[PDB]
């Protein structure tokens, strides 16, 4: 039986990255928005990286990006998704694999530069997938499953349809010459590397999902909440077999 409890993995890495010279980091609301999504759902929740510490991206924590609840969780102290943020930030590699029927992968920039080689989130994620679960993926978030294996060595997206950030939206948003100066991939070009069929929304910033078998995916932060939905709609029906 697959255990109703959630890995929910998070980027390490938190370069400066924009234009204006801010960092970026784990996208604020694609953290808290599945977190809410698998709390309601009855998932118990521990939060991963690579290395045990993160840094929030510095636009995520912006108006243009946090909705008025979003705000109020950002600067409450006693609320159980900032402690949880604040105080049990897992290293990944500690983790046992077996504890988990879900993996929620979150996104944020920060994500092109650690999760193509997260071994130790990786590694918790093919076994996950192994057992028979299912993992969910937002926005650069999907940056990590080239490198989750099936039993023959591909990735578990290979001749998938698949959704992340845009390649048109990096442009749009002007880090497309910083990503080619630290040598990062796009989500698309990362994806047809992977042999999976990468599928963009009709504009960058639409909520849009893709679910493939146990695989699920979005697109951008306004995808998050229904990603993370997916993924959890998706395990419903495999624990109900
Ligand atoms: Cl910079
Ligand atoms: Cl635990
Ligand atoms: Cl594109």
């Amino acid at each position: 039986p697959l255990p109703r409890k959630a890995l929910l993995a998070i980027t390490s890495a938190h370069p400066p990255f924009w234009p204006d010279g801010k960092r970026t980091g784990l996208f604020f609301s694609e953290a808290l928005h599945p977190f809410n999504e698998l709390t309601a759902a009855g998932f118990e929740v521990d939060v991963a990286s690579e290395t045990g510490t993160f840094g929030w991206d510095e636009h995520s924590l912006t108006q243009e990006y946090l909705s008025k609840e979003d705000e109020k969780v950002l600067h409450s102290e006693h609320n159980h998704f900032m402690e949880k943020m604040n105080k049990q930030v897992f290293k990944a590699g500690d983790l046992a694999p077996h504890d988990y029927g879900l993996m929620f992968v979150c996104g944020g920039h920060g994500a092109l530069y650690d999760f193509p080689h997260a071994k130790h989130l990786q590694n918790i994620a093919q076994d996950i997938y192994k057992r028979g679960g299912v993992i969910g993926a937002v926005c650069h978030g999907p940056a990590m499953l080239p490198g989750i294996h099936d039993e023959n060595g591909d990735s578990v997206i290979k001749d998938k349809t698949v959704t992340g950030f845009t390649t048109k939206g990096e442009i749009m948003i002007k880090v497309i010459d910083k990503m080619r100066e630290d040598h990062l991939h796009t989500i698309a070009d990362m994806a047809q590397t992977a042999n999976a069929e990468y599928v963009p929304p009709e504009d960058p910033w639409d909520d849009f999902c893709k679910v493939d078998g146990r695989i699920v995916t979005g697109a951008n932060p306004q995808s998050a909440t229904n990603t993370a939905r997916d993924t959890i709609k998706v395990y419903e029906g495999i624990v109900n077999e």
